[PDB]
DNA sequence: CCGACGGCGCATCAGC
DNA sequence: GCTGATGCGC
DNA sequence: GTCGG
């Protein structure tokens, strides 16, 4: 909230170049340059005080300068008042429907919630399933009531087989006070880059919590990556919780330490991480990090016994959770 | 200048 | 049916 | 939109 003017700005830009101008290269380095700006510790007084950050070029610093000056955005206020784009942006919360199926319905005339309800019909499962929870997803989740889905979870996957191990991931083990959703990574003996010794492990755990009433409904779901909804169960006369996305990810238990440092995140963390690795020789997924050879191609996985492992390749120190927020 | 920008799972679809 | 490209998401 | 070779 330092810079939360100009930080705001930055990702309304951000999101805008995404969902209107289908143009995801100036979305990142918008998200970028708001990151920056959003740890800088200073009060930003110019765009030539902001355009020494990395990520802050001429054009976001003569946009700051604007902002600092008249206390907004030209570009941004008429973006706003443009139909078209204001459509675009508002049917791109609807988790499922991205960029294109957005201009495309605005093509059609749906262009409102309402629209959407009365056409639910040419809708895909995943974008049926956004929009009956529109109004749930955009809820922030309390670290409180991450701490009692997380006690469920656990406790569930425990009970199909004791051997699994489930880490929640993402801003809650960043430490967030509130988050967007609950990110599950897990693991299982059975499971390794070596063999898969027993099919449905990501399955029988999807089983179960929909068997508790837990998951409650479905986006997609594949052999290691399951994207969902679920709910907290409510007392008495008590009012429902609102339902809440779920994403369960299960990786090899070898590669855990890849697994988990790609799970935490930020987004942009990982981003700014793996670019690093690059530029140091080497490339890093969700299951390893390789050197890239000479030719410019991964060579085998190196060893990892620890997400600090991953840091020293990389020659970065290492960097607790709590402080990947990005 | 201008090529590169992190990396990959699942749904859907065109082409064969 | 498969495979590769695209959309959308993590 | 920004960066580095
Ligand atoms: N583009 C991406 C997206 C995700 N992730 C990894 C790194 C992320 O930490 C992780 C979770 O994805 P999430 O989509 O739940 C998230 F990012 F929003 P989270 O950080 O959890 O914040 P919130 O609380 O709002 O959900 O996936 C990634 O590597 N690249
Ligand atoms: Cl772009
Ligand atoms: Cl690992
Ligand atoms: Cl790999
Ligand atoms: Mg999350
Ligand atoms: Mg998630
Ligand atoms: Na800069
Ligand atoms: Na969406």
């Amino acid at each position: 909230t330092l810079n939360g003017g100009i930080t705001d700005m930055l990702t309304e830009l951000a999101n805008f170049e995404k969902n209107v101008s289908q143009a995801i290269h100036k979305y990142n380095a918008y998200r970028k340059a708001a990151s920056v700006i959003a740890k800088y510790p200073h009060k930003i007084k110019s765009g030539a005080e902001a355009k020494k950050l990395p990520g802050v070029g001429t054009k976001i610093a003569e946009k700051i300068d604007e902002f600092l000056a008249t206390g907004k955005l030209r570009k941004l206020e008429k973006i706003r008042q443009d139909d078209t784009s204001s459509s675009i942006n508002f049917l791109t919360r609807v988790s499922g429907i991205g960029p294109s199926a957005a201009r495309k319905f605005v093509d059609e005339g749906i262009k409102t919630l309402e629209d959407l309800r009365k056409n639910e019909d040419k809708l895909n499962h995943h974008q049926r399933i956004g929009l009956k929870y529109f109004g749930d997803f955009e809820k922030r989740i309390p670290r409180e009531e991450m701490l009692q889905m997380q006690d469920i979870v656990l406790n569930e996957v425990k009970k199909v087989d004791s051997e699994y191990i489930a880490t929640v991931c993402g801003s809650f083990r960043r430490g967030a006070e509130s988050s967007g959703d609950m990110d599950v990574l897990l693991t299982h003996p059975s499971f390794t880059s070596e063999s898969t010794k027993q099919p449905k492990l990501l399955h029988q755990v999807v089983e179960q919590l929909q068997k508790v009433h837990f998951i409650t409904d479905t986006l997609s779901k594949g052999e290691t990556k399951f994207m969902g909804v679920c709910q907290l169960p409510s007392k008495n006369d008590e009012k429902e919780y609102p339902h809440r996305r779920i994403d369960i990810r299960l990786i090899p238990k070898d590669q855990y330490y890849c697994g988990v440092l790609y799970f935490t995140g930020s987004d942009i963390f990982n981003k700014n991480m793996r670019a690093h690795a690059l530029e140091k020789g080497f490339t890093i997924n969700e299951y390893t990090i390789r050197p890239l050879g000479v030719t410019g191609v991964a060579g085998e996985p190196l060893p990892v016994d620890s997400e600090k492992d991953i840091f020293d390749y990389i020659q970065w120190k290492y960097r607790e959770p709590k402080d990947r927020s990005e």
